[PDB]
């Protein structure tokens, strides 16, 4: 009955970032916390995601594909599953310029595929990527924090609903406390 | 000569996307309308900007020895930002991908925003230097729907972009109004 954590960092600025010093921080905690839980983290800076060009679009249909697709493809498939074989979902995501990094919006460009993590249904669009608990790391900023409905809208879209954010600016890992004791 | 118009293009489904059929349509209206201006368009997809990485970030900034990439960055950062200063008329084609802007754009957006170039801070707060420009937007249209339209806005804006022009469409209708902004 153990629980499968996935961490996803996106910052450019490595140890030297303040969002990814609270992911590690959630890291020790939640494995101080519960012991027998198994986390996987993703660096999406250390190990980058490609852009989403054209090529990319047409290696990521639902219908020929050269070696670069099928390279593009699979690591399409692999994001998937490990996204979809995690209960805990934890990302990262500073603010780059009133948006989120490159980095993270690649793995989304990825992630996102119709009838792999999203459907059509005749009620309309469904998510397929069910039953997660999203946690995400941010910052707080004519408002400036469009990034929260951007996130709750695009995580949403394919499934992920439960989604709480978690704001920095001490403090802050008292927050992450409450929420790895939750 | 009258105006200068820089078209910023960033979808990535080549001929074939709406976005750069209604960005070539823009483009020949308006010179087919002022014969005289000259418009210079960037294409994001067909060459593309760099991702800003952790090491193409400290280029931007003010210290010790810049990399060869570093450098290349620094230098693409300056030609980007020479000719956006140059233009009086920025056209951007900003279609929506999964609830944002084409990636190509968004690295485009993060290597023009610099500190002490494009934007300064002051006794009374940021304020942009990208001054004296009209921006047109070729976006699309859809809970929450439509997030890019405040997030332009607010970059825009940002970096001293304050008359900035929306104009929504997929594909008659959407060239007679392009035509309507070109007589504008």
């Amino acid at each position: 009955a153990m629980s499968k954590v996935l961490v996803l960092k996106s910052s450019i600025l490595a140890t030297s970032s303040q969002s990814n010093q609270l992911a590690d921080f959630f890291v020790e905690q939640w494995q101080a916390a519960h012991a027998g839980d198994q986390i996987t983290v993703r660096d999406l800076a250390a190990q980058p995601i490609p852009v989403l060009d054209g090529e990319l679009v047409g290696a990521l249909r639902p219908s020929a594909l050269t070696p670069r697709q099928q390279e593009a493809l699979a690591l399409s498939d692999e994001l998937i599953a490990e996204l979809q074989a995690n209960d805990v979902i934890v990302i990262a995501a500073p603010m780059y310029n009133f948006n989120i990094p490159t980095q993270l919006k690649n793995y989304f460009d990825m992630i996102a595929r119709a009838g792999v993590t999203f459907r059509y249904t005749e009620k309309g669009p469904e998510g397929l990527v069910t039953g997660k608990r999203a946690i995400i790391l941010t910052s707080r900023g004519t408002p400036t924090d469009l990034v929260v409905p951007y996130l709750r809208l695009f995580l949403g879209f394919i499934g992920i609903t439960d989604v709480e954010f978690v704001f920095a600016e001490a403090d802050a890992k008292t927050l992450l406390a409450q929420v790895v004791a939750a």
